[PDB]
């Protein structure tokens, strides 16, 4: 059943906290490596010499199908860096399609506050289109090269839990409930989505829509937080603070720099607002909503040191670089890029958050008799 999707299931581990990531292989003979799921980057890209946080890294003289592409590759974020070379290499994930590909690798040689301390992965594996490749789009991807290779369907589904499920090439209906409500993806770079609408405890945010989606919102595997720009993050916490206002928290919980603690088992769930994110339709007009419980944006942080109690980061951030709908939002959600449609659908999980009260939801249709996209 090598590839089945019943083989598939349950192929990731990890948090939002420190990522969701897939065993992979890479060369020959075969080094097996923990990597990044990563739907809001474009490189596969590897630990390839000796890093403190790294258990493991590639080596490339090890493998007999190496090939050097003779081209270096500079990657500067906000947060950190990395630098190292392209070659390609055999690769294939074990417990995913029963396949192996020659793709593009950069094999990192330097970096800078990128790896994460006991993440436990030691490279990532960039899911979104060529158009943002290092160092440009003529760098193939790795799913490209996948779909080019052999006949897997140009698609595949996530569902994170809080390890997971990535499903590649089809989509697993024992992993979701009800329907799956597909949005439009804007344009093939990064994941980009519209939102047309959002409600925290059923009250409208009641912003022009365009502002939801300053200056893009995408959808990402790779960021932790639901992250909002400025506009939006201010009146989402001025709503949630108003919402909960029967207990106040330091200004550096908002900030999300902060932990707020309760006994254990006693967080009072109830006083926090349910989220709702409405996203473009397929037609004019028509969206649905995604809906999120405070089990998903409080992100539980696990320390023995604190465990009396339960604590939690405030998952919601601000950016200045628009929506992104990172890990938080995943969760309880089965996810399928459906790049072949051009659409991302949206449907509960399996491993959906739920208290006897409430329960996260995925819901349509909704009619809006404006375009909510930013040039
Ligand atoms: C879920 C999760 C997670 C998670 C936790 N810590 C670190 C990372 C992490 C570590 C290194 C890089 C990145 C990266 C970067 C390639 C562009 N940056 C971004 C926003 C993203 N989508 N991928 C993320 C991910």
């Amino acid at each position: 059943k090598k590839g089945s999707f019943v083989e598939m299931v349950d192929n990731l581990r990890g948090k939002s906290g420190q990522g969701y990531y897939v065993e992979m292989t890479v060369g020959s003979p075969p080094q097996t490596l923990n990597i990044l799921v990563d739907t809001g980057s474009s490189n596969f890209a590897v630990g390839a010499a000796p890093h403190p946080f790294l258990h493991r890294y590639y080596q490339r003289q090890l493998s007999s199908t190496y090939r050097d592409l003779r081209k270096g590759v500079y990657v500067p974020y906000t947060q950190g860096k990395w630098e190292g070379e392209l070659g390609t290499d055999l690769v294939s994930i074990p417990h995913g399609p029963n396949v192996t590909v020659r793709a593009n690798i950069a094999a990192i040689t330097e970096s800078d506050k990128f790896f994460i301390n006991g993440s436990n992965w030691e490279g990532i594996l960039g899911l979104a289109y060529a158009e943002i490749a290092r160092p440009d789009d003529s760098l193939e991807p790795f799913f490209d090269s996948l779909v080019k290779q052999t006949h897997v369907p140009n698609l595949f589904s996530l569902q994170l839990c809080g390890g997971g499920s990535m499903i590649i090439g089809g989509i697993d209906h024992s992993l979701y409930t009800g329907s799956l409500w597909y949005t439009p993806i804007r344009r093939e770079w990064y994941y980009e989505v519209i939102i047309v609408r959002v409600e925290i405890n059923g009250q409208d945010l009641k912003m022009d829509c365009k502002e939801y989606n300053y200056d893009k919102s995408i959808v990402d595997s790779g960021t932790t937080n639901l992250r909002l720009p400025k506009k939006v993050f201010e009146a989402a916490v001025k709503s949630i603070k108003a919402a909960s206002s029967t207990e106040k928290f330091p200004d550096g919980f908002w900030l999300g720099e902060q932990l707020v603690c309760w006994q254990a088992g006693t967080t009072p769930w109830n006083i926090f607002p349910v989220i709702s994110l409405y996203l473009m339709g397929e037609v004019t007009n028509q969206s649905f909503r995604i809906t999120i419980l405070p089990q998903q944006y409080l992100r539980p942080v696990e320390d023995v040191a604190t465990s009396q109690d339960d604590c939690y980061k405030f998952a919601i951030s601000q950016s200045s670089t628009g929506t992104v709908m990172g890990a938080v939002i995943m969760e309880g959600f089965y996810v399928v890029f459906d790049r072949a449609r051009k659409r991302i659908g949206f449907a509960v999980s399996a491993c959906h958050v739920h208290d006897e009260f409430r329960t996260a939801a995925v819901e349509g249709p909704f009619v809006t008799l404006e375009d909510c996209g930013y040039n």
